[PDB]
């Protein structure tokens, strides 16, 4: 046989000394060239001694100083160890620059494609992170790695429908990271799983002020384009009104004094709408 053909994809996440969570990917069999026994990591605090760890996992958490660190990672099979994958963990006082330009993300062939403008400087590699935005879950990111030549690609892995992904592309140079650039996108959108709840702020005699709360990101199932307010009387006709997606209050005009009105709202995505709970009041 032979040792692993390739060095693993290699990246990190840091947040307060500071705690760094080194992470890597599992090399495919046709690159691992055999059963993977373990991985070897080393971290050299600038101008200090080399620290090392061997693990049979795909992550490593350590407490580092706010100094700089050079990281190395080698996956090991029976025949030997793969080439090392190098990282530079920038000193706390590091200033990143040179972001990507014209970042954009769009679904095509059931895959979520990301593309940007290839920068002037020469890039060593790209890092694409992405998590599902929710109000009942933190931003836990999946990720991948691309060569410095790439300027158009797709997120590798299992992506969900009706889920709003926050994608981040990060240039990587020998020096450290470039400035990140993010963007929100869906693999496939769909009618919201819930409609807005219309309630009366200020009830009047010849005019009513209605308010509602924006749909939590998880129930939208796609970018909300606009709302729609329906209302009628027990014996009247139903009137519909369009409302900008940014509005949280609307004022019904031309209302009859001492009357009962019935109201309900709808939320619309690029793929349809959803009604909310019916509501009633009286002038
Ligand atoms: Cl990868």
């Amino acid at each position: 046989e032979d040792r692993p053909s390739k060095a693993p994809s290699f990246w990190y996440k840091i947040d307060p000394y500071r705690t760094v969570q080194l992470v890597w990917k599992t090399l495919p069999p046709f690159e691992a060239n055999g059963k993977i026994l373990d991985y070897e990591v080393t971290l050299t605090r600038w101008k200090s001694h080399l620290q090392n760890y061997t693990v049979n996992a795909t992550k490593l958490t350590v407490n580092l100083t706010n100094d700089r660190y050079l990281a190395t990672l080698t996956v090991r099979n029976l025949v030997g160890k793969s080439d090392a994958a190098v990282l530079t963990i920038p000193a706390c006082d590091f200033q990143a620059t040179h972001p990507v330009m014209d970042l954009k993300a769009f679904p095509k062939d059931n895959m979520l494609w990301v593309e940007w403008t290839t920068p002037r400087e020469s890039v060593k590699k790209y890092i694409l992170e992405w998590c599902v935005l929710s109000d009942k879950a933190p931003c836990i990111t999946d990720w991948q790695q691309e060569d410095g030549t790439v300027h158009r690609t797709y997120l590798r892995g299992n992506l969900a429908e009706s889920k709003c992904y926050l994608i981040t592309v990060t240039p990587v140079y020998a020096d450290g990271p470039g400035s990140p650039e993010s963007i929100k996108a869906y693999l496939k959108q769909a009618p919201p799983s819930k409609g807005p709840t219309v309630r009366t702020k200020k009830v009047g005699k010849n005019e009513a002020v209605l308010e509602w709360d924006q749909l939590p990101v998880d129930v939208q199932n796609g970018f909300i384009r606009n709302y729609t307010i329906f209302y009628r009387t027990i014996i009247g006709n139903e009137t519909a009104v369009n409302v900008d997606s940014s509005h949280t209050e609307y004022t019904l005009s031309s209302l009859t004094s001492d009357t009962l009105y019935m109201v309900r709202m709808a939320a619309y995505t690029d793929e349809g709408g959803k009604d909310g709970p019916e509501f009633t009041f009286t002038t």
